[PDB]
């Protein structure tokens, strides 16, 4: 494209909308230099259809960041479990996704048909949003690093 490339496409729920659209934006879009972000629930075109929003964004950005939370799982995760051949090499060996764990998630309650997610939860691979405000700096540092890995 012209220069319509983003550093990351960020899928997330409207319930966690504040954290993403304030906290995360300030640490990245306001960073210096800044990151270019495709905010799932802030930059999607109303007209355009659904899959066209998702797929198109994921393809115009270097990475995909999921902001996992109880809510996100129920309301927005499924679409990401079952996927349809739109990655000649599959999202498995395509740089992979960046998972942020916004809050803990009772996996004892996470379906079971959610293979991918469950893996994530065992692999305990993800940036965990620290409850201790004194440790958030390191978090953002990691996040950026990840988005630029």
């Amino acid at each position: 494209s012209r220069n319509i490339c983003y550093d990351a496409f960020v899928s997330y729920s409207e319930r966690d909308a504040y954290w993403v659209e304030n906290l995360m934006v300030q640490e990245l879009e306001n960073f210096n230099p800044p990151f270019k972000l495709c905010l799932h629930k802030r930059d999607f075109i109303p007209g355009k259809w659904i899959i066209d929003n998702i797929i198109d964004s994921i393809e115009k950005s270097h990475k995909t960041v999921f902001v996992l939370s109880e809510n996100f799982v129920k309301s927005e995760w499924c679409k990401y479990e079952l996927d349809f051949s739109h990655f000649r090499l599959f999202d498995e060996n395509n740089d992979a996704a960046i998972l942020i764990l916004l809050e803990p998630i009772e996996k004892k309650a996470i379906p079971q048909r959610f293979c991918k997610l469950r893996k994530i939860m065992n692999t305990k691979t993800y940036l965990e949003w620290p409850m201790d405000e004194a440790q958030r700096e390191g978090f953002w540092v990691n996040l950026r690093a990840a988005i630029k890995s």
